């Protein structure tokens, strides 16, 4: 079943994912998420460290997530139905929420200098 879930700050300015899916991500990250990098496409200021861009193979998404976020996000984590990890990267604050058996479709958000909140669409099982 489908469906979504915000997680971090009120501010920013609103971004998109690619629409349908989701085939590439990477971070910008420090003490917090600088940066979300979708599909190539960068969403958030220039600071922190860039990771590794994680491109999802055929049949593989996002299955367990893991957020800190408070007025932004703080870190992410994930791992895949193949068992494959990302992260995590960022920081210890914030507090910590997970989606647990999901497939995520799509991710969306709010950014400026930082990454101030994501809206995460997924299959919830």
């Amino acid at each position: 079943s489908l469906t979504h879930r915000k997680f971090g700050g009120s501010g920013g300015s609103p971004f998109s994912g690619s629409g349908s899916g989701l085939s590439s991500i990477a971070v910008r990250s420090g003490s917090y998420l600088d940066a979300i990098i979708i599909d190539g496409v960068h969403h958030g200021g220039s600071g922190g460290n860039l990771s590794p861009t994680f491109t999802f193979g055929s049949g593989e998404y996002i299955s367990n997530m893991t957020i800190r976020s408070g007025d932004y996000i703080d870190n992410i984590s994930f791992e895949t139905n193949m068992g494959r990890r990302f992260g995590p990267y960022g920081g210890s604050g914030g507090s910590a929420n997970t989606l647990s058996n999901v497939k995520v479709i799509q991710i969306n958000g709010s950014a400026g200098d930082y990454l101030d909140s994501l809206d995460i669409y997924y299959e919830q099982y």
